[PDB]
């Protein structure tokens, strides 16, 4: 007894089976080919279903890209990276085709729910969980429930303002890569950039330190709004910490007042790139039972 | 019966009786004299209680200054304007002294609950309420409940960043006055500032327009965090009413995406400077009413 989980990212689709206890049982990967459009993605989903059809999945749980109404499983907006993706009720399409319960939820909410279930939030009822990849987004857990916003787009932290501009444009991993490119002429990986800092090359120390300041600028605005006790950081370059987590703490605590930091902890996501599949599966199980 | 409501500001204390339906029955004012300290505050509360003892109030509901844990009624921080105020467990002290139920809550949470009870939040289960006076603060209502934060200081919106610096420093009424003072040498009250704009004085039109942009910068960050459907603005120059609200709305809608503005209302608080007394009383009634 397992769940067929599908994590549709802008570049990769990761899929496999998740147990009723939130354990990854198997995983695979396939290129999204986002520019080929919705019917491309539905074809890939169909091949995923045949590959697992005889595992008798109780349903299909999908983590998607873009702005999504997760109550009904509809893409309502976001960046137009996949033609005809926006507007799609994937719960509609897949429930009719495969005659199984479906959920569709946006990317960072699934990660947050994954960490809530079996990850860095498993002992928490409240936290803010941010992923730092190509952009910055957040999933908000308040009194044990995901907080989606009145129009399902709460937690789009990447668009808040910091001193330099949009949060995302200066504190995502993409922004870090861009800062290195602007100053050194080199187009590097997040790992490659931090390896160079590990060799104490001054140029990369100054850029990463500047990027950390951009990052804790935006975090402090979030903390003044929410006064959380727990922030969970994930994605990409968070692969780096605990040493990264500590620098982020030190930088942040200089920018927020005593009542905002005295009970505040910042910790690393535990589930890595599986959080999305796990969180989507958590949502599917809520939908199936109770009720 | 009735509720004895006390609104402690940094300069004045406003107090009187509030009905069980949220109606102001009487008000008085007396100087806070903040520098005289906690024992001074307790004396004023005592004289306030003696004046109304013979109406047999069901309890004392206090809107306080500073950072406050409203669940237990203790001052936990803020700017140290009243010696020994911070650390004071006012509910413990007053329930023992007067043997009536007491509540103590921070300023903008009381305003929010006031607007929730009988003001602009009368029919809403979710909203964000900002006061725009000497600083900027907010009370957050989510699923019919005040959202205080894990350490009781959620909603300190004045400290989030905008491109120019701290929100409060460029978008409070104090900031507007300071902007007029820096550009013209004159110290005006805000009515005087907007009166000069109605006279199409170019200098004051340009300053107010710049101040409005500062304000919607900060609001846009709040909207990206919370994706509310209802924002209630009160305090200071919001006295100007609908002509100002509409300009704020137009300025703001240029800065947030369709899913954030499609269902969003900017509305004016209805209760003015009586909201605090009314909301503190709402809180006391919540404490009193159980089976």
């Amino acid at each position: 007894m397992n769940i067929l989980a599908i994590d549709i990212g802008g570049t990769m689709i990761k899929y496999g089976l998740v147990s009723f206890d939130g354990k990854i049982l198997s995983t695979d990967k396939i290129k999204t080919e986002a520019s080929k459009g919705l019917n491309n993605i539905l074809n890939k989903i169909d091949n995923i279903f045949k590959r697992y059809k005889e595992n008798n999945p109780v349903g299909i749980a999908v983590s998607g890209t873009g702005q999504i109404n997760g109550m009904i499983g509809k893409v309502i907006g976001g960046n137009p990276i996949i033609p005809n993706w926006i507007g799609t009720n994937l719960v509609k399409i897949l429930e009719e085709k495969y005659n199984l319960p479906i959920v569709l939820e946006n990317d960072v909410n699934c990660v947050a729910l994954g960490e809530k279930w079996v990850g860095a939030g498993k002992d928490l009822s409240n936290f803010i969980c941010l992923t730092i990849g190509t952009g910055i987004g957040g999933g908000i857990l308040l009194n044990n429930q995901l907080f989606r916003g009145e129009n399902f787009v709460a937690g789009e932290f990447g668009h808040i303002l910091i001193k330099k501009g949009e949060f995302e444009q200066f504190a995502s991993t993409t922004a870090l890569i861009r800062l290195v490119k602007e100053r050194t002429g080199k187009t590097l990986n997040g790992k490659e950039i931090f390896d160079l800092e590990k060799k104490e090359i001054l140029e990369y120390q100054e850029i990463i330190s500047e990027w950390i300041e951009n990052l804790t600028d935006g975090l402090s605005s979030i903390i003044y709004c929410f006064n959380p006790a727990n922030i969970i950081l994930g994605g990409g370059v968070i692969e780096q910490g605990e040493p990264l987590i500590n620098r982020i703490k030190n930088s942040l605590f200089k920018k927020i007042g005593p009542q905002f930091k005295e009970k505040l902890n910042i910790t690393q996501a535990k589930l890595g790139n599986n959080a999305g599949m796990i969180g989507a599966s958590y949502l599917l199980l809520e939908k199936i039972n109770k009720r």
